[PDB]
């Protein structure tokens, strides 16, 4: 099956799911300077108060933290979005070595690792028929760099040991994601496809232009998970990033002027 490896990563990819040749592949490289403010953009609107996280889950790709999506609870609103989409599950992408991880990168530039929170056009009642759609969903990506330590994130760091290979998980009740955030809510966004396979453009991606901060230990410790196994020869859960794909026939948009 598909991964990040030498003989199955993002250059084999295409045998399997021809779409990661197509016309709205993601990510991409932010030309900061191409980039271009759009009035038409209303407020963002980032509504989390509610969130009702559930699980952690290495699926051998990554760790997914899921959320109770059965309700309007945490939800993505405004800015390039036309509805209420909401708050599935976030992920992350992340390198073996600070210099590179993110699957976006701006003016070329690789940050540490990037975090994904993925969510759902309610209009189209659940995820399955959200993939269906051209505007089925909307990723919330957010770069990490390495300095200081991110409080928000440490209670995620401290249960991966609890969660080394695919397949295991862990309850993950009570978190809240709004500690993953920057101050800054300026963005980027374009429309795109899902990161990994099945690749599917249905994607409205909003990319935010202040990174957050996380201890080199922080980000370490994402580096000890495990893309194989219990009981398998160890492979180390490192650079697991789909490297930037052609713009196309697109544009990237700015909230700032
Ligand atoms: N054996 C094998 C194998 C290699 C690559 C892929 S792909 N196209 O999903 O990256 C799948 C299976
Ligand atoms: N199913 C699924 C799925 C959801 C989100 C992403 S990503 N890396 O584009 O946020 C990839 C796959
Ligand atoms: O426990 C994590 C979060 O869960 C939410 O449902 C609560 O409303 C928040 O107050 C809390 O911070
Ligand atoms: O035709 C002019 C228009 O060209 C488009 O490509 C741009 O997105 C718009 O911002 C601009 O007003
Ligand atoms: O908030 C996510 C998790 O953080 C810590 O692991 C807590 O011990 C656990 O009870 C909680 O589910
Ligand atoms: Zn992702």
């Amino acid at each position: 099956h598909w991964g990040y490896g030498k003989h199955n990563g993002p250059e084999h990819w295409h045998k399997d799911f021809p779409i990661a040749k197509g016309e709205r592949q993601s990510p991409v490289d932010i030309d900061t300077h191409t980039a271009k403010y759009d009035p038409s953009l209303k407020p963002l609107s980032v509504s989390y108060d509610q969130a009702t996280s559930l699980r952690i889950l290495n699926n051998g790709h990554a760790f997914n933290v899921e959320f109770d999506d059965s309700q309007d609870k945490a939800v993505l609103k405004g800015g390039p979005l036309d509805g209420t989409y909401r708050l599935i599950q976030f992920h992350f992408h992340w390198g073996s070595l600070d210099g590179q991880g993110s699957e976006h990168t701006v003016d070329k530039k690789k940050y540490a690792a990037e975090l994904h929170l993925v969510h759902w056009n309610t209009k189209y009642g659940d995820f399955g028929k959200a993939v269906q759609q051209p505007d089925g969903l909307a990723v919330l990506g957010i770069f990490l760099k390495v300095g200081s330590a991110k409080p928000g994130l440490q209670k995620v760091v401290d249960v991966l040991d609890s969660i080394k290979t695919k397949g295991k998980s862990a309850d993950f009740t009570n978190f809240d994601p709004r500690g993953l955030l920057p101050e800054s809510l300026d963005y980027w966004t374009y429309p795109g496809s899902l990161t990994t396979p099945p690749l599917l453009e249905c994607v409205t991606w909003i990319v935010l232009k202040e990174p957050i901060s996380v201890s080199s230990e922080q980000v370490l410790k994402f580096r000890k998970l495990n893309f194989n196994g219990e009981g398998e020869p160890e492979e180390l859960m490192v650079d697991n990033w789909r490297p930037a794909q052609p713009l196309k026939n697109r544009q990237i948009k700015a909230s700032f002027k």
